[PDB]
C-alpha cells in the first residue's frame, strides 16, 4: 500500500496538541552506557596499572548478561543469611553432641601381661 507514497506527511493535529517529550527512558541510557561500558572499563583500568585482555566484541545478548551482572547484581545480592541461620542448628547441634557419651569400646581391662 505505501508505495506511491513519497514524503511521510505533513503536520497534523495542530489544535488539540499531543507529544509531551518523554524525553527519558532507563533502559535505553543503559543500552547506551553498555556499547562503550567495556572498553572505559579496559582502558580506565589500565592507567591503574591492572592488566586485562582486549575487549573482545560482543554480541546483544553478551551485553544484556554483561548489563545484568553490572547491574542486576548491584541491585540484587542477598548471598549471607540462610546460610548462617542453617549453620546455626548445625552448631547447636555441635554442642548437643554430649548426649551422656560413655560406654564405648577400646577402653577395657589395665592388663600388663602384653
Amino acid at each position: 500500500p505505501p508505495e506511491d507514497d513519497g514524503y511521510r506527511k505533513p503536520v497534523q493535529l495542530y489544535r488539540h496538541w499531543v507529544r509531551p517529550k518523554f524525553l527519558q527512558y532507563k533502559y535505553m541510557y543503559n543500552y547506551r552506557t553498555n556499547y562503550y561500558d567495556d572498553v572505559i572499563d579496559y582502558i580506565d583500568k589500565k592507567q591503574t596499572g591492572v592488566a586485562r585482555e582486549i575487549p573482545r566484541p560482543q554480541t546483544w545478548a553478551e551485553r544484556v548478561l554483561r548489563t545484568r551482572n553490572i547491574s542486576g547484581s548491584d541491585i540484587d545480592s542477598y548471598a549471607p543469611a540462610k546460610r548462617d541461620k542453617q549453620l546455626i542448628q548445625t552448631l547447636a547441634a555441635s554442642i548437643r553432641t554430649y548426649n551422656y557419651h560413655t560406654k564405648a569400646y577400646i577402653n577395657q581391662r589395665y592388663a600388663s601381661v602384653l
